């Protein structure tokens, strides 16, 4: 037969081990001939491996790189202007590896040019509430001065936007050891933790869904218009550079001004983490200079495409998609995730060879340049936004297979909770202890749901990865799942760092790859499900679930308010009714369903559930965010990573109590309850009897 | 048989003027009770006549009326503030309607209130062009005059948009019995030319397709939120009001200042036509006082909407739609199209009752508030914009069904061309002259086309209308179809004034109701084909034709400046590449769709059919704009009446010489030109094989 089983049998660990070897030997950095070089590898494969077409779609896009000739670095300089302390111009390469050539020294992507000198203020992580604790409580004044923050907790994008609107002259980023060292471990290449050398990588733009800082809206192509530099979505205006512990611990320790004001802001490292501004006593002459050379370009960059036309629903797009561009070699992010990709396509096309085809169309993509922005899944979006709109039934991400060894971690739509639950219970769980029991069990054991009990727990999505034009821009049913850890937004010891290796991966997360063949079977399977069930494993009644519990999240948040709330006569009556309203019509629409040998009711209630998703655009955007169009879901506004539900409203409500004109404010938090009730409404009526 | 020939002959002239007759025996005006009984009328009948459902759909809009006991006039006031000569409070009624309580006096609906006092400037029809001639050749200054202008030409509210932007503190509207009396032919009610106490009626907001001022993007339902007043969308910033030619004539007559530059600046009252400022000598210390006090209030409004459910495809929808509401009888707008689409449904129903049904369902609309700024369509496609995105094959519009009698007028997409030609081959003339020959034949002697030797001419579709929201907006494939004279955005001598009675039709217009009759069968054999042809009748190569004429057109008013495109690297290489590409891949595309019993590959190619107009929508719209999405055609921006072709680069290049920096102004032409490409390469992508 070939049925699902078929498919995950064919699925092998020792194919992805090899895979993961194969793409993790030399570094695969945006914009480089050797990232090219792997492009045309894997479209090669691919072509092999039985798909009707592989090509590349290239798009001229800004990247950012440092100057090879003139180094990035951090001094402390002394008012003779000797440059006493200089950070590191490069990590220690790992063993083996110390003569690799192309090894991008560390540096924050797209950072401006400059050399800003001035006295230092620890931020802790440089959140929204971090800042406020800085000038509401302590009277801390920012401007001018240079912000020192750990990474951690939000997105790096996140932490330079908020220094700057602090008025930061610039920002020095490091990984604190309390962070990036788990207890008891020992560093690469003896453990999997971040040696006092080690650095992360990162870009460090704000661009809310724009793609290319230079083409939003329109794929750059061989003739687009490109906004002029200083119109650029999303680029920081001061200097930032990322440093280890070593060096960290060197600007940190001199620190004077106010102590920490609680152990929150208290890392692992033996300072007493004063928030400054400046030095002690000794010291207070001494000043922190940054060097920023790094230069911004338009620089071509390589999707591949992989289709396996539907036998019966080609113009139905499932969509499994991740990025091949690294920092450095890629050992878990990405290389784990394209290696699992090109398995899943190595088996469908097996299938193919023995005559079989899915459905509907699967499209297959190896992104370039998700580090620098998740540009090129969207540009490929932007070009193909059309066929998208009206043919994508999801989009599965791929993306790190492993950033743990611990359990299951899934990020979707409600739409696929249910498709995710019954695949789980049909495969077996590489869980020590949990020998000759379903990947469910060991997951729900692991992960409990806290909203639902005995369910396993999914999360919401964010974004900072490929699947963001997808979901937030198009809205097309998204989903995500990896092996992780037991700091969910931190990353793993060693993200973005050069010690990120095959031998991290072989040695220390999944040295029999079980791991990454569950993970395989998990994105494969979703995907083998989309593309083959004959009525779309969507359940709708899902999303009235949690579109109930969202309503009751954002109105307990204004009903701390309530004054106001009768002042000026907030109220969610409306929004709570189109709850009801949804619950009700989705529970008539799956007994339809499940009552409906027509094909074109099929079809049209295929439609139905493919649309759904598609229902909760606003054409409008979010406020000053046109990219994020989904009314239930966005990237929060002080994390990219985390997705906050009913943004709109959340945004509105935001620290509301701080606004000069509460007339103004709480006006625009009703508009958003009305924006929020009419799309919910909306939504649910796609789900009527069609006539 | 249930054929076409079958509903085509059911039609009946006699019950069209049964209709007429009762449509128009008191006023309809928009958010009157008059207005909502009719509708509760039309409701039933649709009922009786066999509709599946017939539904209300109401909405509170923002609506503009006179005040009852302060009454709007215009005065010509001395230097003692002695007011010697008063504007007319209201038309001579009609023989036999002098008693007729509630009919609405002449104003300018959403006129704020004022009472500006000041000298006259004569503005011929205010035309961009006209206030250039003023401003740069004649040199003269509207800043705080009261401009007067003759109405044709343009649609008013863009008359009124002009004045503002060149300062005048009011407007004063007049019909130039040039533009208004047709010679040879009797004032009402002895012929149909205007007489001297008549006056045209109608809004002055310049929308841009918004709907409602106070709610755009979202309907006006019972949660709505409401912008303030202030930010209300479109509204006048000064005082506007509607005079007749007597009236006029007392104004103009002592007119002193300028001669008028040419002829084509006179009409054809006995006055000079001087252009002010103000009066001559004798009289120069005498002033126009204005007195305004219309007041904007927030009114329900209701739409009719009829459903046909159809046999095969009940999720995708044929729209037949019309406005219901009048200024004042709407003898001929809009009851004369009312009363066709009202016959056209009886004729539906008769069949639906045999035991028929359309392959697609059918949806019947008689809108609401058409006359105060679409509001009633565009609130309805607001609130179902999503069904309408994802199940609309086209809108047939549905206003007045005759302005004339000598030939049809016909605008639409491209798409329905040959739709267009096919149906009217097949249709008997009613023109004297033509018996037994194809109404094909006697549109096409008439109107021959310019561009398309030896076919009839069919125009772009502007805006002024309901089906502006479906097309503009929404990319729904639209058009419409009317008997009209031998001034074309002027409208006929009666239009919007109280002497547009059911007399007018049937004594001067269409005695026979032949005229009628053959338009019912236009409009209702469009839907029916529409709704019950297996594959659309739509035929994208000619769409391929009309872009490469309008790529064509818009390159040759660049070169107007070869210069600057020398300067600037101004090309249209990538547009014609694009074109091109358009028309290979409709070619082929036609091929496929000669060539495929399989349902699937049917409705896949439908899809594609229906969302070709669709994939001409740029969702983040046109420049302050962002209800015109369409990239090929929006409504003009000196005149909301016309279209215009490639609208976005149009725009960017008018007037350019005149922009003070000429590489910012060039650098917007390419980019337009670029987004026009791509959006026509994207359209063209949708034709090709799926995967
Ligand atoms: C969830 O679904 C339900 C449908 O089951 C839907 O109920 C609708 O609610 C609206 C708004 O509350 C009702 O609107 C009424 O409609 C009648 C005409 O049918 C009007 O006469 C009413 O207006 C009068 O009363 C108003 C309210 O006090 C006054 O402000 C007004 O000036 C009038 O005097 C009113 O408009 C509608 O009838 C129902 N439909 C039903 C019950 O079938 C509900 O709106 C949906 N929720 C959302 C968020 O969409
Ligand atoms: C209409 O349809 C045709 C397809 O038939 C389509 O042709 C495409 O044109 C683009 C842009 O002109 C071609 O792009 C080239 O692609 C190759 C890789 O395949 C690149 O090596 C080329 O780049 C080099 O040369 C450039 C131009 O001088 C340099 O600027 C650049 O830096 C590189 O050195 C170039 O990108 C594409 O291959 C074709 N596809 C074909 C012929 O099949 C055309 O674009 C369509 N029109 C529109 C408006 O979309
Ligand atoms: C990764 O695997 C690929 C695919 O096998 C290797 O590329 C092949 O290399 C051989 C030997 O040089 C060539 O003959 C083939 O033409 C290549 N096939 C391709 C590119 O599809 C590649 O060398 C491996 N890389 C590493 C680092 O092991
Ligand atoms: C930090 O790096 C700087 C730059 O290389 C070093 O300063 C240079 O030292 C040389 C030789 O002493 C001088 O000729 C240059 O003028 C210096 N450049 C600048 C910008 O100061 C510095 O010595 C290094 N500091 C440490 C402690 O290693
Ligand atoms: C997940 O599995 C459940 C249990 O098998 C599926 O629910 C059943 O679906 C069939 C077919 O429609 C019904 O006859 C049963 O009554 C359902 N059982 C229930 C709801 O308890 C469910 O459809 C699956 N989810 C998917 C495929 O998305
Ligand atoms: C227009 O035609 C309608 C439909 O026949 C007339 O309305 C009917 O009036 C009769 C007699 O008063 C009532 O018994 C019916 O209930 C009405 N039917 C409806 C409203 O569907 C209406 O009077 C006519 N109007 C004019 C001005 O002739
Ligand atoms: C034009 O209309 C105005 C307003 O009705 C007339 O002026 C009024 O005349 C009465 C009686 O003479 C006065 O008591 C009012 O004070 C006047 N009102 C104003 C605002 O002036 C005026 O007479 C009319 N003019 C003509 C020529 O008919
Ligand atoms: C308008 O009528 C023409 C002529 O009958 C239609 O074109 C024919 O369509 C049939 C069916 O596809 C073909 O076999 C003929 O070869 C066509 N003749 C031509 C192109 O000259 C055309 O399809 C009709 N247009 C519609 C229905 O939109
Ligand atoms: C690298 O640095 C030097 C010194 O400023 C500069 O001249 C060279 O052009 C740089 N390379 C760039 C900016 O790409
Ligand atoms: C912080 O310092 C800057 C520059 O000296 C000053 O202008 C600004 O007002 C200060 N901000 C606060 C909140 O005190
Ligand atoms: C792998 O699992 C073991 C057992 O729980 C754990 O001790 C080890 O830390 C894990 N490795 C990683 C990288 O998490
Ligand atoms: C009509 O005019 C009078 C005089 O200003 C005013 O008091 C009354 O309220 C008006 N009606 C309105 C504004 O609706
Ligand atoms: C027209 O008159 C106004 C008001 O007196 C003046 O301010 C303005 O500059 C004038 N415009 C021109 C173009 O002369
Ligand atoms: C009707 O047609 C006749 C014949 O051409 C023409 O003389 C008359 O003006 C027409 N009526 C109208 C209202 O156009
Ligand atoms: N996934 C990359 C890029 C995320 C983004 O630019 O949104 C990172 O977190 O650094
Ligand atoms: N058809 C009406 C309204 C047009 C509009 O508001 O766009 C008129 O021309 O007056
Ligand atoms: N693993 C994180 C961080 C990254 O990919 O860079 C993510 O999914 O976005
Ligand atoms: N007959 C014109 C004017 C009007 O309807 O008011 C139109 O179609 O828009
Ligand atoms: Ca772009
Ligand atoms: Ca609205
Ligand atoms: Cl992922
Ligand atoms: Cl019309
Ligand atoms: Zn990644
Ligand atoms: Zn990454
Ligand atoms: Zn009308
Ligand atoms: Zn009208």
């Amino acid at each position: 037969k070939h049925n699902m089983k078929a498919f995950l049998d064919e699925l092998k660990a020792e194919n992805i081990k090899k895979f993961l070897y194969n793409f993790t030997q030399i570094p695969h950095l945006a914009g480089t001939e050797q990232n090219f070089q792997l492009a045309k590898q894997i479209q090669s494969q691919w072509k092999e491996f039985g798909l009707d077409s592989v090509e590349l779609a290239h798009y001229d896009v800004l990247l950012s790189y440092p100057n090879k000739t003139h180094p990035n670095y951090i001094s402390i300089i002394n008012e003779d202007g000797n440059e006493i302390f200089n950070t590191s111009l490069f990590e220690p390469p790992p063993p083996g590896y110390e003569n690799v050539s192309d090894i991008v020294p560390p540096f924050s992507a797209f950072s401006p040019q400059g050399m800003p000198e001035g006295d230092l203020v620890y931020v802790n992580y440089a959140r929204t509430e971090d800042f406020f604790k800085l000038e509401r409580d302590m009277k801390i004044n920012c401007s001018g001065k240079i912000v020192i923050a750990r990474y951690g907790k939000v997105f790096r994008g996140n932490k330079v936007k908020n220094a700057q609107l602090a008025g930061a002259k610039g920002v020095i980023l490091y990984s604190d050891p309390a962070d990036y060292f788990a207890p008891g471990v020992k560093s690469y290449p003896d453990g999997w933790n971040l040696p006092g050398g080690g650095v992360q990588r990162g870009n460090i733009l704000n661009l809310n869904g724009a793609g290319d800082p230079l083409t939003p809206g329109y794929p750059a192509n061989e003739y687009a218009y490109r906004r002029g530099i200083a119109e650029a979505v999303g680029l920081p205006s001061i200097p930032v550079h990322p440093i280890g512990y070593y060096d960290a611990q060197k600007l940190l320790e001199k620190m004077g001004g106010s102590a920490p004001p609680d152990s929150s802001w208290r890392g692992s490292l033996k300072v007493p983490y004063n928030v400054g501004p400046g030095f002690t006593g000794n010291f207070s002459t001494q000043k922190v200079k940054m060097h920023i050379h790094s230069t911004n370009e338009v620089t071509r960059i390589y999707n591949v495409i992989g289709t396996l036309r539907g036998a019966v629903e080609p113009d139905r797009y499932v969509i499994l998609g991740g990025h091949r561009d690294s920092w450095v070699f890629g050992g878990i992010d990405p290389q784990s995730g394209a290696a699992v990709v090109h398995e899943i396509v190595r088996s469908f096309g097996t299938l193919k060879k023995e005559g079989w085809r899915p459905r509907r169309t699967i499209l297959f993509a190896s992104w370039d340049a998700e580090e620098f922005g998740l540009l090129g899944s969207t540009e490929w979006a932007e070009e193909n936004s059309r066929l998208l709109q009206e043919r994508g039934v999801a989009y599965i991400n791929a993306d790190s297979s492993i950033e743990g060894n611990y359990t299951l971690r899934v990020d979707c739509t409600p739409l696929m909770y249910s498709l995710v639950y019954n695949l789980t219970k049909e495969l077996k769980s590489p869980d020590e202890g949990f020998e000759g029991k379903s990947l469910y069990e060991s997951w729900t054991k692991k992960s409990p749901s806290p909203e639902f009990s005995g369910m396993p727990r999914i999360s919401k999505l964010g974004s900072g990865n490929d699947f963001e034009v997808f979901f937030q821009r198009l809205g097309i049913a998204s989903g995500r799942a990896r092996y992780t850890k037991n700091n969910k937004f931190s990353g793993y010891p060693l993200y973005h760092s050069v010690y990120e290796t095959y031998e991290l991966v072989e040695k220390f997360y999944d040295p029999m790859f079980k791991y990454h063949l569950t993970v395989a079977q998990v994105r494969g399977g979703m995907v083998f499900e989309l593309a083959n069930s004959i009525v779309l494993p969507f359940d709708c009644r899902d999303y009235a679930v949690v579109l109930r519990k969202y309503a009751d999240k954002i109105y307990s948040i204004s009903m701390k308010h309530p004054q106001e709330m009768k002042t000026y006569s907030v109220s969610f009556d409306s929004l709570f009714s189109a709850v009801k309203n949804f619950t009700e019509i989705a529970s008539k629409f799956s007994e339809r369903l499940q009552d409906f040998s027509n094909p074109i009711v099929l079809r049209m209630m295929n439609d139905q559930l493919m649309f759904l998703e598609r229902a909760f655009i606003d054409p409008l955007g979010l406020p000053d965010r046109p990219f994020y169009r989904h009314v239930i879901y966005a990237p929060s506004s002080h994390n990219k990573y985390a997705g906050e539900s009913f943004p709109g409203i959340y945004d509105a409500l935001f620290d509301i109590e701080s606004k000069v004109d509460p007339s103004k404010a709480w006006g625009e938090v009703k508009r958003q309850i009305y924006v929020a009730a009419f799309t919910v409404q909306a939504a649910a009526e796609t789900l009527s009897e069609v006539a």
